[PDB]
């Protein structure tokens, strides 16, 4: 079968786990659509009703920042009348403002805007959905794809720059306060049975390092690239190429969120995670197999410089095996972060540049994470994880 009818091998990860990941699989033939603008794919994703077997193929690029005609939208297409950046950081500014969090005029102006953007930008994908690029140049630009529903497979897809015109500043964000942005290239939502696969996400045109500082802290137009919260369940992310952007991944999105125990049962295998400075996966409460992925990063880089990989986040549950981690100077214990109630986690067969390391016991963290994963394919040696996976991952390899 074709990327488009393809479905989840049935031991492909936590995506095959009961009635597995068969995506629009089973479509009919007034369910197949082809799609090359924000207006084709908007239809043919329809509403939440749109639950019939559905195969979406992308031709080209989509640039999602675009009016119902199709015309190019920015930052004073989508500002309220009331939002200004330079009255927004004179409000703010912690020398007059302090530390309480933003409110009042500049604030509540900023919080429409995003919500004017959010309107374009975000979709939400129905149940039994196939989203495949066609060829090897198949993109969405700026857009950020939501699945609170079941049974969906994403692929070939090149997704970049989920672009915020309106960060929020947070003063108590960190000891020095931050700025936030909302749009993931895809947020799973409550999402169950969902497979991404051969996806590419980046920054675009506008990394990071095209971002000013105000307050000293840098102005983040981004925020995820997959990122999955309140109860999804049953997902696999294999051969994915994650470059060239700070917040990878985050696995369960709050301590307070204890009813995310016994779901957020992901599997990453053969993803690269190129020039990423966190969060690849950030994880709280989930069973979370994590196998031959690799990780390349500089500490020093001016652009994207590596903090961690793994975040051992609260009650997280992450087995990792096979994983190949290449940052010159980085010790064993700063490939991880852990965090207020990470108590475990599971590695065996981490790679860093080239030296057998024990992740885990580096950070005194327990070895008993509490389950074993039987949903996977073969497990490559770590010897063979960077080859295979700077070949084989990301868009444009299969097509
Ligand atoms: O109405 C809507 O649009 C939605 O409302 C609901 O969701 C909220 C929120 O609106 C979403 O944006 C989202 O956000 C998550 C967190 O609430 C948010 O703070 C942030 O979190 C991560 C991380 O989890 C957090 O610990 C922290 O990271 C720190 C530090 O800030 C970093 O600088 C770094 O040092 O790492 C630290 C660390 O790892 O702990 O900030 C992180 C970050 O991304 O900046 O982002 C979260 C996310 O993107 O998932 O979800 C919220 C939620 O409550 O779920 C509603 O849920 C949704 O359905 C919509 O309707
Ligand atoms: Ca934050
Ligand atoms: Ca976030
Ligand atoms: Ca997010």
């Amino acid at each position: 079968a074709d990327l488009g009818h393809q479905t989840l091998g049935s031991n492909d990860g936590w995506g095959a786990y009961s009635t597995g990941t068969t995506g629009g699989s089973k479509a009919s033939s007034s369910n197949v659509y082809t799609v090359s603008n924000r207006n084709q794919l908007v239809s043919a994703l329809g509403k939440e009703t749109n639950t019939t077997p559905k195969i979406i193929y992308i031709k080209g690029t989509i640039d999602m920042n675009v009016d119902d005609n199709l015309k190019p939208l920015g930052l004073n297409d989508y500002k309220d009348p009331e939002y200004d950046l330079d009255k927004y950081l004179k409000a703010y500014d912690p020398s007059t403002w302090g530390k309480k969090e933003p409110s009042g005029t500049q604030e509540e102006a900023r919080a429409r805007s995003q919500k004017n953007q959010k309107a374009r930008v975000m979709v939400d994908i129905p149940a039994n959905t196939t989203i495949v690029g066609s060829g090897t140049n198949a993109k969405v630009v700026g857009g950020n794809f939501q699945i609170k529903s079941d049974n969906v497979i994403i692929r070939n897809i090149e997704f970049q720059d989920a672009y915020d015109y309106f960060p929020q500043w947070d003063p108590t964000d960190g000891s020095s306060g931050n700025w936030n942005s909302q749009y993931d290239n895809i947020t799973i939502n409550g999402g169950t049975h969902i497979w991404i696969d051969h996806c590419t996400f980046n920054d675009g045109s506008r990394p990071d390092s095209t971002s000013p500082k105000y307050y000293g802290r840098k102005y983040q137009h981004h925020d995820g690239q997959t990122d999955a919260s309140n109860g999804a369940n049953y997902i696999t992310m294999s051969y994915n190429y994650y470059h060239d952007h700070d917040k990878s991944s985050i696995f369960g999105s709050s301590d307070s969120k204890t009813s995310d125990d016994g779901k957020l049962k992901i599997t990453l295998h053969h993803n690269r995670y190129k020039n990423i400075v966190q969060a690849a996966p950030r994880v709280r409460f989930g069973q979370v197999h994590v196998y031959n992925n690799y990780y390349e990063g500089s500490t020093s880089s001016s652009s994207y410089p590596f903090s961690y990989a793994w975040g051992i986040g609260k009650s997280s549950k992450i087995y990792a095996q096979n994983n190949v981690i290449d940052v010159p100077g980085l010790s064993a214990a700063k490939t991880i972060s852990v965090f207020s109630g990470g108590t475990a986690l599971y590695d065996s067969g981490t790679l860093l540049n080239g030296t057998q390391i024990n992740a885990s016991a580096a950070n005194g963290l327990s070895s008993s994470v509490g389950w074993t994963p039987s949903l996977h394919g073969s497990i490559d040696a770590s010897a063979n994880v960077k080859s295979n996976v700077i070949n084989q991952a990301g868009a444009g390899k299969l097509n």
